[PDB]
């Protein structure tokens, strides 16, 4: 195959060949690709309308090119807590305050994440002024996530070979279809997670890949536009389990959840992230809170549908139940103070 | 306006405001645009269905940054003949064929052109290979235009600028929006023409363009895909005068035309390409004569169609018979000859 074929036929309007976007993926992430043909590539690819082959086998050859953790390390049911970005919104850290409350309720958890590309300040940007560490390598985030019961796998440390393309896409500037590798990215491979998608149009898509590995999760929309799920009004979901989608809409309002205005999720640089992180584990009642409670409910939920005798109700209430607990008993707190503390001891 | 904005925007299958187009191509060629950004431009413009007004501007601040020719040196009655090529053929043989033919018969043409790009042998590069200088500055093809009744303005020579647009354009390798270019950036800015274009849905987009100059312009698409009249089967015109747009089915058949087979009319290699045109205005009557002829009449016609009073028939039979003359006579073999010699007496 060639870029020449390959362009030709996305510019055509037309699906790829079977093999097409993991040649051309590959050819990226390589080191053979001119950046003019990764640029083409992306925007050609956005336009068409995407595939969940197409898409997935983009994840699939960065994924066969990324650093993996430890074999026997990563447990069966860790689950992830990550969204594309692109919110527009600038948000505090909904994500990685959900990640950190999910592994204190117990449930193992490997994030992946980096900076902000458009926010004052990203899931890494956030915890490194917390005195997390986000430059951990394979062997110790593997070691943290035992001893921890939470891991951050930073995307630049695990995907090198992703360099080529990340220049030429800030260049570009607006959003493609390579905005979803992030979540589609994990190393570690972990088979649950929730999972949050900026472009409607596209969230579908990631729910395709999900199912084609089997995982449970939720990939996530707030009808606000939000890459997380919304207290402001209601949230899509396409359910991703045994294989299969299936589209809903969830209201927080059915779970006793105050409707909220987006300016009182609003965000700073990383300081003033970080002071809203130790603000909610600390326990300050509020709008925030209840945003990272419905979405360390949501990850719980996600984690409960590894196993199919599950159901959706009793699920989530078992899992806000779990959030709130988690951040109530200190034991949240605690966490990201062993978290820190694990870092600063090799 | 914004590099993002206008991406965005093209990224959502809408049309551009009006000045955007321009915008961005004024970017392209000061110099103020990543290789990345050319690329996503030129892709989205492309799938995106471009319109006239965008073209328009696209072509607009393509010429005014170009060398112009010097003041009260371009005959009002000017005459292009060109194609966008593309066709996959290649056309390059018939374009610079009838070109010759029309100046011969003592009309101004003043071609615009570049080496090739798909087919071995492309306007300037059988140009070159007959012995013609394809590269003068602007004085020059005045002199040319003046003392041969032809010129060529070398792409390269007269679009410094445009040199970014064309290298990042060579490496994603397939055809964009920036193909419809070349016809509608001649330096020169001679008002009639015979214009081919491979690609239908575009040919309409040209001619309106074409229609906004107030330029007396056949558009012609070959409905076997060639980008000249054909005489394969028929072809479509888009009669451009009065600054409006005809949409037509022209068949050749009622000249007296025969049936030729695509394989007979394709151009090739650049020396065989030069070879082909010795032949046939030294005498060598066959289905390249004939089509040479019938894209010269349309030039020709399309020239008589810049007075008002010009009627159809009429005019392509007076087009027919005068290109048949131009050749039988050798004033074209004779004209070929002037211009050879012109270039080797400065
Ligand atoms: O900068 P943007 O492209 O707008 O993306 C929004 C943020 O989301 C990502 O983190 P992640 O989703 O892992 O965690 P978060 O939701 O807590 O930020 C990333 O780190 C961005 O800072
Ligand atoms: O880009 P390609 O597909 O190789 O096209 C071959 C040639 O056709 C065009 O020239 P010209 O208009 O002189 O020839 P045509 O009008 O017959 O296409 C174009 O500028 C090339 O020189
Ligand atoms: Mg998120
Ligand atoms: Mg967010």
């Amino acid at each position: 195959p060639s870029w020449p074929q390959i362009l030709g036929r996305l510019t055509d309007n037309r699906d790829l060949a079977r093999g097409q976007a993991a040649w051309a993926m590959d050819q990226i992430m390589t080191g053979n690709a001119r950046p003019a043909q990764i640029a083409a590539f992306a925007v050609a690819m956005t336009m068409k309308a995407p595939t969940a082959d197409e898409v997935g086998e983009l994840a699939g050859v960065m994924l066969s090119h990324a650093h993996p953790l430890p074999a026997d390390t990563v447990p069966d049911d860790a689950v992830d807590v990550v969204g594309t970005g692109g919110d527009g919104v600038n948000t505090v850290n909904l994500s990685t305050m959900a990640a950190i409350v999910v592994a204190a309720a117990g449930v193992p958890v490997v994030k992946h994440g980096n900076r902000a590309a458009s926010s004052l300040s990203g899931g890494a940007d956030t915890l490194e002024a917390l005195g997390v560490r986000i430059d951990l390598g394979p062997d110790l985030v593997a070691r943290s996530l035992a001893e921890v019961g939470i891991g951050f796998c930073f995307a630049p440390r695990f995907h090198p070979s992703y360099r080529h393309a990340a220049a030429v896409l800030r260049e570009i500037g607006v959003p493609t279809v390579f905005n979803l590798l992030g979540p589609l990215t994990n190393p570690a491979r972990p088979r649950a997670g929730l999972i949050g998608c900026a472009f409607a149009d596209l969230a579908e898509v990631m729910a395709g890949v999900f199912a084609a590995r089997r995982s449970s999760v939720l990939v996530v929309h707030g009808d606000d536009g939000l890459d997380e799920l919304t207290t402001t009004t209601t949230s899509t979901i396409w359910r991703v389990a045994a294989g299969s989608v299936d589209k809903l809409t969830f209201d927080p309002a059915g779970f006793g959840f105050a409707r909220a205005q987006l300016d009182q999720l609003a965000g700073g640089d990383a300081q003033a992230n970080a002071a809203a992180v130790r603000a909610v584990l600390g326990g300050a009642r509020g709008p925030v809170r209840d945003a990272v409670v419905l979405n360390a409910a949501g990850a719980i939920v996600a984690h409960a549908g590894l196993s199919s005798r599950a159901e959706w109700l009793p699920a989530w209430e078992e899992g806000l139940r779990r959030a709130s607990a988690a951040i109530d008993t200190g034991a949240a707190e605690q966490l990201l103070a062993r978290w820190v503390r694990f870092g600063r001891q090799i």
